């Protein structure tokens, strides 16, 4: 009987102690629920950042695509200009030769015309002297 | 004895209440385990998005390097073309002056040849009249 | 007695509850480890997003430099093109004028040879009459 009463007291105190440890586990679960709520907020902010970065990459891709198209257009324009400059080098070089040839020919014709002018003066003077 | 029997019955009750509280905590742990599983899958979907973005940035970086090189090549071609066009403006300016001078010189030679033609007619007429 | 038996059953049931409580205590410790790893993964992912953003910012500066260089090359080609069109016009006009000069000079050369012959023929004729 004395043994019974002693053990029943121990059981009262052990049941109360177990119930306090169960309340402690409930507080640990509440703290885990707060960690999970915060993790979920962080996952939402990271989702927002990933949307923002993806938009920046998409926009940058479009600007690079526009630059590749502008470079192709400038390439077409320089491709068209280069052979026109090569052609003009040939045209002006051939014109230069023809201008030099004309300057030599006109100089020769002027000298020959001046020699014929003096020949006319000489011959008319001579004929006048015989008459 | 009646006091003992009553406290043993209350302990039986309290041990059953404790076991109901333990069952409730196990259900809460099962709910947390589910949330953790879903968070771990979300960590994987975000890892996938980051892989996709990183691959887009690598590709874009290659395109930008290709464009910077294409721009330097076009720059070298325009740098080469510009002084060739400046040289052609110099050649053509100098040929323009030379062509104008030839047109004035040929006009003068034509007038002078017509004057000598007239002079030959005048002097021959005069000499014939004296004979 | 029935009391003594129930008190012993209660001892054993309280120990079974403490074992189960200790098991839930270990499961909560394991969940706390899972949370710490998840937090570490979020911190690494935040860093990766910062590193990617920095690379995109640097790449965007290079793209801006290229767009600017493209506008400068555009200005240079815009200036060249009409100068090449002008040179085609000017050289075409000079070519036409040079062919006219060559025809005129050819004509003058023939006319000068005819006047040279005429001076010889007329001087011969006059000499013959004297
Ligand atoms: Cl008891
Ligand atoms: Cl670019």
């Amino acid at each position: 009987a004395e043994e019974i009463k002693k053990q029943v007291q121990v059981n009262v105190d052990d049941i109360r102690a177990a119930n306090i440890k169960l309340d402690g586990l409930g507080r640990q679960i509440a703290d885990i629920s707060n960690s999970i709520s915060t993790i979920e907020s962080r996952l939402g902010e990271m989702d927002n950042r990933l949307v923002g970065i993806s938009s920046q990459v998409t926009q940058l891709s479009n600007s690079v695509s526009q630059n590749t198209q502008s470079i192709s257009s400038l390439g077409d324009r320089i491709n068209a200009v280069e052979p026109r400059v090569d052609s003009l080098d040939t045209v002006t070089s051939n014109l230069t030769g023809r201008t030099s040839t004309l300057e030599a020919d006109v100089g020769s014709l002027r000298t020959e015309l001046a020699a014929l002018t003096t020949r006319v003066t000489t011959e008319v003077t001579r004929l006048d002297g015989l008459i």
